[PDB]
C-alpha cells in the first residue's frame, strides 16, 4: 500500500556517506518513514488548495504545508531547498517525474502543477539526506560499515525536531 523510495534512499547516502552502507531493516524503515512524510504533507496541500478555492496544487501549496508539518529549523532548510530547487528547475536524486503521478491519483479533481513535485523532491531528499547523516555518524562512531535501525532511531531520539517530526 505504499511506494518505494529505495533506490533514491540510497542515491541520496552516497552522496552523504559514500563509504557506508545500509540494511534492509533499516532500508523499510526509511521509506515507510518518507511515505509517511509524502502523504501528510500532500494531504495538507490539497486541504489547502481547497480551503483556498483553488484546484491546481502548486509549489505554494507544498511549501505552506511544509512549513505547518516539519518544525522549527527543519522547515527553515527544506524551505530554502524547495524554493531553490524550483527556480532552477522552472542535482535532485528523487524521481520529481513519479511523485508527480503521486500527486494526482490523491485527488483527481484536484489538479497537480509541475512545480509541486519539484518543490517535494527536493524536501524528501533533504529530510532523508538529515536522518541518513546521523545515523550513519551514529556508526562510524562504532566504526560499523553500514546503518542499522540502531543508528536510525538513534538519529531521531536525540534530534528533538525529528522526534517531534515522528
Amino acid at each position: 500500500r505504499k511506494e518505494s523510495y529505495s533506490v533514491y534512499i540510497y542515491r541520496v547516502l552516497k552522496q552523504v556517506h559514500p563509504d557506508t552502507g545500509v540494511s534492509s531493516k533499516a532500508m523499510s524503515i526509511m521509506n515507510s518513514f518518507v511515505n509517511d512524510v509524502f502523504e501528510r504533507i500532500a494531504a495538507e496541500a490539497s486541504r489547502l488548495a481547497h480551503y483556498n478555492k483553488r484546484s491546481t496544487i502548486s509549489s505554494r501549496e507544498i511549501q505552506t504545508a511544509v512549513r505547518l508539518i516539519l518544525p522549527g529549523e527543519l522547515a527553515k532548510h527544506a524551505v530554502s531547498e524547495g524554493t531553490k530547487a524550483v527556480t532552477k528547475y522552472t542535482g535532485l536524486q528523487f524521481p520529481v517525474g513519479r511523485l508527480h503521478r503521486i500527486l494526482r491519483k490523491g485527488n483527481y479533481a484536484q489538479r497537480v502543477g509541475a512545480g509541486a513535485p519539484v518543490y517535494l523532491a527536493a524536501v524528501l531528499e533533504y529530510l532523508a539526506a538529515e536522518v541518513l547523516e546521523l545515523a550513519g555518524n551514529a556508526a562510524r562512531d562504532n566504526k560499523k560499515t553500514r546503518i542499522a535501525p540502531r543508528h536510525l532511531q538513534l538519529a531521531v531520539r536525540n534530534d528533538e525536531e525529528l522526534n517531534k517530526l515522528l
